[PDB]
């Protein structure tokens, strides 16, 4: 249940701390419950996300590493590979077996935990390189797939609502 599981993050912790990965920014909500972090997704330099700051909070299960964490944004987000509901649902932060739909388990899934550092890079590729895994978001997929000016439009509004406009 715990334990394992705190010391995992400790050691993502650590090494975040030591070693801070570009366009990611992310800290534990008080150092006593190490099970929900709050991180800040700087968009990807030289596409439709750049200059957008998307804070996020991953909550992590009594399963972890074992398991996959669980992740939203809290000023929501508008992508293909993310729910609606804002909550991240990403093909790596899914479970092998977990993919529904019509796709096949051959693409990547949850790994051996990754870390976290690998984990919000594949964010930083899904904001650079849009991927319509799944398509979480039909509307947003549709939009990607059908007009690609309009999810460019779209992605700078977040961006901008993302800063507080």
């Amino acid at each position: 249940m715990a334990g394992t599981a705190l010391k995992r993050l400790m050691a993502e912790y650590k090494q975040l701390t030591l070693n801070p990965p570009e366009g990611i920014v992310a800290g534990p909500m008080n150092e006593e419950n190490f099970f929900e972090w709050e991180a800040l997704i700087m968009g990807p330099e030289d596409t439709c996300f750049e200059f957008g700051v998307f804070p996020a909070i991953l909550s992590f299960p009594l399963d972890y590493p074992l398991s996959p964490p669980k992740m939203r944004f809290t000023c929501e987000m508008f992508h293909p590979n993310i729910y609606p509901d804002g909550r991240v649902c990403i093909s790596i932060l899914h479970a092998p077996g977990d993919d529904p739909m019509g796709y096949e388990s051959s693409a990547e899934r949850w790994s051996p935990v990754q870390s976290v550092e690998k984990i919000l890079l594949s964010v930083v590729s899904m904001l650079a390189e849009p991927n319509d895994e799944s398509g979480a978001n039909v509307d947003a997929s549709k939009m990607w797939r059908d007009d690609r000016e309009q999810f460019y439009k779209i992605a700078k509004q977040i961006v901008q609502k993302s800063l507080g406009l």
